[PDB]
């Protein structure tokens, strides 16, 4: 209890909205919220389209991403805009203290680039909201007439916040000012605020909201005569006329020419004096020291990766993963109907879903919260279930605590029936990212169970004031066990589901098998598709059918119960634990039963015929390997060593740029949209990479096998990407095993940054 409210203190405030370049909020709903807005102006019709304010990635913007970030500390983002002529940097601090989640600071910086004409006007503005029905925020009117020569003060006070100011200062660098007639009305050039007021629920709506203001501004200035025979410079145009008071929305503009710098100031007034920007530069400086320490513990990067150009990739993949951490708050798109369709229980099912899906019966629900890491700023900065099983795993191994909260607030949403949705699209402003069609979330749609394998590292540390904070759940064994203690049911809840949403059938068919129990198969798949296993388009049986079972659920399910097991025991859930090896055994005996090709060497899934008989269907590639992939396998097990063959095989899945997700000889590699066909995935290859590891660091009849395919799959994955991201400054979604290629999504970071871990090693 004592570390939980040190914990929630510790993480209240950060830059928790990655789906904009930089902006702020707290880990509340209803709050204060604040983002930032740069684009240059040259004409009266660019700045409509220069302007930035969510994250994208195209030919007009070079790159972007966190230098360094440690969410308790803060960190540094560097922004290289190749439309707008400017390198843009903001520092981000935070400073402990009183009794609402402490202060924090920030620093904007733009340096224009060579190509940029010198005397380049860039209007920047910080956009302020706060929403609730008992809170308050006010801008101190200036003293001067038509704008603030200095800072800019806002005051506030809410129920979570209490009272706090606000300050955007005058910062660095020439104001142009205005010649024109104009300037008698709106002064020769300014920091203006416009403090105004919307319902709360379109506060997020910055864009559109500070666009109005401007078309209003303009519209003014056509009704009183300013006109093409005689026009104000686009600048001044653009400029909004000031007009502090109170609202829910203050609008902080400033117009610079050449480069230029300013600070924003948040003080609780709950904690000691108020920052400064002094205050901000040593904590920066601090933040750093702490990073560089830190950095160098925890991701020790191995041979042959110890050089400082490694350490920069490692520091830029690992920053960029937990900088994507952010609060998400709203409600969710559900279709609680469970209609009859959706058990998929027919030949032909697919047809019968769509007809329910076509019934459209979803509904809002919630509001829900989420506190997680993300794929994707630019393309889907919101939680993925599976993929943030990986993002935690270098997160967790930083900062153990921090993983644990992002667990806590995944376990968080699951419903009553052991049900959490695979993507969480919270709120108007989530949703505003992802077109209809695709938000609906269905009960029926599981996702890998991967955040057991973070279960699973802390469990192996747990047997074996920042500072602090980071470890406080491995440093006291009974922090720790109050955690699983209060988590174990819900993990437990998730086993049941899985067995109950997603049962293969055994018993109804010509079908033997040691268990009568133990057969998975995933609902949700087209005839093209399996969008819940989480590898889309790898190929399944045709046609898709009630009678399919499926080797990597039955995988996942058994690392299930493996850590039910582990969690169980320290627990002390006898009668769960003895439950749980019975399943254990009898996923052990129904994977070879069921699942194993003794023909073909590997793992496959299985359909059942047009007569009616159970078939393999086998696509060499990861399904193939999803027993050994999650450590399933004893290590003298013949059938891993035939795994250890299919793998090291260049004709089959071994490229040079690491495993292929589909093997060439597949009749499958390469077609279609080739998601799962063909391409190097990093999230699977770290899977390998670290199974080998455990064989090649272990006696047994393939240990030097495993040893040699380990060294070099972990050179071919950390060189892939390292290569990738030294020529286009990007994490990629996934890798071309025939050019070596990033393709697909660019800052995928992502579990493409899981190759933090693989270079710092020792598993
Ligand atoms: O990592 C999460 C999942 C994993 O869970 C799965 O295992 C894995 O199979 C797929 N990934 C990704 C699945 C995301 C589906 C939604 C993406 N929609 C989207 C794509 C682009 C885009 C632009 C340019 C190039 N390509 N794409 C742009 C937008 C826009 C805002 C405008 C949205």
């Amino acid at each position: 209890s004592e570390i939980g409210r040190l914990n929630n203190q510790s993480l209240l405030w950060g830059p928790y909205r990655p789906n904009i370049y930089f902006g702020t909020r707290p880990r509340i709903g209803k709050s204060l919220m604040t983002g930032l807005m740069w684009g240059k102006i040259e004409s009266y019709t660019d700045f409509q389209h220069t302007v930035r304010y969510t994250c994208e990635q195209n030919e007009g913007m070079k790159g972007y991403g966190w230098d360094e970030y440690d969410p308790r500390r803060g960190g540094i983002q560097s922004i290289h805009d190749i439309q707008n002529g400017l390198d843009i940097t903001t520092s981000f601090v935070k400073i402990p203290g009183g009794a609402h989640g402490g202060s924090w600071a920030a620093r904007i910086k733009g340096t224009l680039n060579d190509d940029a004409p010198k005397d380049q006007k860039t209007i920047v503005v910080f956009y302020v909201s706060q929403e609730g029905e008992n809170s308050e925020l006010e801008a101190v009117p200036s003293e001067n007439e038509f704008g603030y020569e200095g800072d800019v003060i806002l005051k506030g006070r809410s129920e979570a916040l209490g009272n706090y100011k606000l300050v955007v200062t005058k910062g660095k660098g020439v104001i142009p000012q205005s010649d024109h007639d104009l300037s008698r009305l709106r002064g020769p050039g300014q920091t203006v605020v416009q403090s105004l007021t919307y319902p709360d629920e379109v506060l997020w709506q910055a864009k559109p909201i500070l666009f109005q203001q401007l078309k209003a501004g303009i519209d003014w200035l056509v009704e009183n005569k300013y006109d093409v025979a005689d026009p104000p410079p686009p600048w001044q145009v653009y400029l909004l006329a000031n007009k502090p008071g109170s609202g829910n929305v203050h609008i902080v503009q400033k117009v610079f020419e050449g480069d230029f710098e300013f600070d924003i100031l948040f003080s609780s007034e709950s904690a000691g004096k108020e920052v400064t920007s002094k205050d901000l530069e040593r904590e920066v400086k601090q933040a750093t020291e702490v990073f560089g320490e830190r950095f160098a513990r925890v991701f020790d990067l191995k041979a042959p990766f110890q050089g400082d150009n490694y350490k920069k990739f490692g520091k830029s993949m690992f920053s960029n993963l937990i900088g994507g951490i952010g609060y998400f708050y709203g409600h969710s798109l559900v279709d609680r109907s469970y209609a009859p369709e959706y058990d998929e229980e027919n030949e032909g099912f697919w047809e019968d879903a769509a007809e329910a899906r076509a019934r459209h019966q979803e509904a809002l629900e919630g509001p829900y919260e989420l506190f997680t890491s993300i794929p994707s700023r630019p393309f889907f900065p919101r939680g993925f279930l599976w993929d943030e099983g990986f993002h935690l795993l270098p997160i967790a191994d930083w900062d153990i605590d921090l993983a644990l909260e992002i667990i806590k607030s995944w376990y968080n949403l699951m419903d009553e029936d052991g049900w959490i949705a695979r993507e969480q699209i919270l709120g108007a402003e989530a949703r505003s990212k992802v077109p209809k069609e695709f938000q609906t979330q269905y009960p029926h749609y599981a996702n890998p169970p991967t955040l057991f394998l973070v279960l699973d590292n802390f469990v192996e540390r747990l047997r074996k004031l920042d500072e602090t904070l980071s470890t406080a759940s491995v440093d006291n064994p009974e922090v720790g066990l109050e955690y699983l203690r209060r988590l174990y049911p819900l993990l437990r809840r998730q086993f049941d589901w899985f067995r109950k949403t997603q049962a293969g059938d055994i018993k109804s068919y010509d079908r033997e098998a040691y268990s009568t129990k133990e057969a998975y198969r995933w609902r949700g798949r087209t005839v093209s598709h399996c969008l819940t296993s989480g590898l889309d388009d790898y190929p399944r049986p045709q046609p898709p059918h009630p009678g399919e079972l499926h080797v990597d659920l039955m995988s996942w399910v058994g690392v299930m119960v493996k850590s039910l097991i582990s969690i169980g025991s320290l627990l002390g859930a006898t009668e769960d634990v003895e439950f749980y090896t019975k399943v254990l055994d009898a996923i052990e005996h129904n994977l070879d039963d069921l699942h194993w090709s003794e023909k073909e060497g590997c793992y496959c899934d299985a359909t059942i015929d047009e007569f009616e008989e159970h078939k393999l269907v086998c696509h060499k590639g990861y399904i193939s390997l999803f027993p050994f992939l999650t450590g399933l396998l004893k290590p003298d097990s013949p059938k891993l060593g035939k795994l250890l063959a299919l793998i090291g095989d260049e004709s089959e899945l071994w490229s040079p740029y690491g495993l292929r997700s589909l093997s060439k000889k597949d009749e499958f590699y390469g077609t279609a949209e080739n998601y799962w066909r063909s391409p190097v995935w990093i999230n699977i290859n770290y899977l390998a990479i670290v199974q080998l590891y455990n064989i090649a660091t272990q006696d047994g009849p393939y240990k030097e096998t495993a040893r040699d395919l380990y060294t070099r799959l972990r050179k071919n994955i950390v060189e892939t990407v390292y290569r990738n991201w030294e020529e286009t400054g990007f994490a990629w979604e996934q890798y071309n095993p025939e050019t070596g290629k990033g393709q697909r999504t660019q800052h995928f970071t992502g579990w493409t940054s899981l190759v933090v871990k693989i270079m710092s090693g020792h598993h």
